[PDB]
């Protein structure tokens, strides 16, 4: 247990995701940072909001350097404006380091912080990239690891449903995981860039060409709340699940997430529902593992009724393998050897478990890609 004072480090809300405490500046400033591998840039409320209990007062940091230069993040649901900067930032409860890093003072924002989340800005974990305004904005892990011997590796356990779970800085925490780690080459670092080689629903191949899993990418993106599929994959696995749960009948809505269902507490037939495996390329030529997620990930909790949302969601931008796939496992991001683990989080029911599984014999797995 050399990394536990970085076990238990981030807090969230159901769906809301999960953020860690950073310091910066100088007097200290601490903020709650949402945790997120699917941008690039750490930026922080800088102003005041309705949504926002705290947020960073530049004129109050006497190591802050204004870089002179705005800049502008637009997302297909939210958007920030903001102005670069630069200022020493510690993670009190992660590696016992101080870097100058950069950092926006996120001055204007639309539809972007959610109100009771109790985050107040974003750390963007991905690679220079995709980074705002452009790639010469080197992202915080980048400057963490130029400016320290902090090992170019971190790994998160998200534990589902008042949430919380771990961010493990510089390695891996075996108090976090049981079984083995299984892993899958990092494609391009841009995003955290897997291929998807087959899908099954109750070990029911979803039989479609696997190029359609990776159309135009799939990514592992802790600041997503839902599993988002390409359409063409969505609507086969939404008639397999379908098929695969018609004990009971729900309303076209449901699985389109625009109707919730309610059950008494403690009364959701779990049983009825599908597990959902996800086949990763190997680390060796013909090998893939598979992770195994169960109905309590991707169905969400949204009094006498538990209210669930069905956490698996259409998209037009690729696989998008959010906290509902993450909650199952501890993930590591291997950054130093271009590779993403998989195993069973240390964070289900009596009759299943996640899993991960392998190694399976998988060919043509290259063919799987998006070029
Ligand atoms: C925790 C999550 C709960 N919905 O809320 C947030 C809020 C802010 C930021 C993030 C992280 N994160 C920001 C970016 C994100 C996902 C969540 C996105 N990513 C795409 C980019 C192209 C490839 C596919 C993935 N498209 C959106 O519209 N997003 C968004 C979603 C909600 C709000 C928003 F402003 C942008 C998540």
């Amino acid at each position: 247990g050399s990394f536990v004072e970085m076990v238990d480090n981030l807090r969230g809300k159901s769906g809301q995701g999960y953020y860690v405490e950073m310091t910066v500046g100088s007097p200290p400033q601490t903020l709650n940072i949402l945790v997120d591998t699917g941008s690039s840039n750490f930026a922080v409320g800088a102003a005041p909001h309705p949504f926002l209990h705290r947020y960073y007062q530049r004129q109050l940091s006497s190591t802050y350097r204004d870089l002179r230069k705005g800049v502008y993040v637009p997302y297909t649901q939210g958007a920030w404006a903001g102005e670069l900067g630069t200022d020493l930032v510690s993670i009190p409860h992660g590696p016992n380091v101080t870097v100058r890093a950069n950092i926006a003072a996120i001055t204007e924002s639309d539809k972007f912080f959610i109100n009771g989340s109790n985050w107040e800005g974003i750390l963007g974990l991905a690679y220079a990239e995709i980074a705002r305004p452009d790639d010469s904005l080197e992202p915080f892990f980048d400057s963490l690891v130029k400016q320290t011997h902090v090992p170019n590796l971190f790994s998160l356990q998200l534990c589902g449903a008042s949430v919380g779970g771990s961010m493990i800085i510089g390695g891996i925490d075996h108090s976090l995981y049981t079984g083995s780690l299984w892993y899958t080459p990092i494609r391009r670092e841009w995003y955290y860039e897997v291929i998807i080689v087959r899908v099954e629903i109750n070990g029911q191949d979803l039989k479609m060409d696997c190029k359609e899993y990776n159309y135009d990418k799939s990514i592992v993106d802790s600041g997503t709340t839902n599993l988002r599929l390409p359409k063409k994959v969505f609507e086969a696995a939404v008639k397999s699940i379908k098929a695969a749960s018609s004990t009971e009948k729900f309303p076209d809505g449901f699985w389109l997430g625009e109707q919730l269902v309610c059950w008494q507490a403690g009364t959701t037939p779990w049983n009825i529902f599908p597990v959902i495996s996800l086949y990763l390329m190997g680390e060796v030529t013909n090998q893939s593992f598979r992770i195994t997620i169960l109905p309590q990930q991707y169905l969400r909790p949204v009094s006498q009724d538990d209210c669930y949302k069905f956490a698996i969601s259409q998209s037009s931008t690729g696989t998008v393998m959010g906290a509902v796939i993450m909650e199952g496992f501890y993930v590591v991001f291997d950054r130093a050897r271009k590779r993403i683990g998989f195993a069973v989080s240390a964070c289900h029911d009596e009759f299943r478990t996640a899993a991960v599984e392998g190694p399976f014999v998988t060919l043509d797995m290259e063919d799987c890609g998006y070029n």
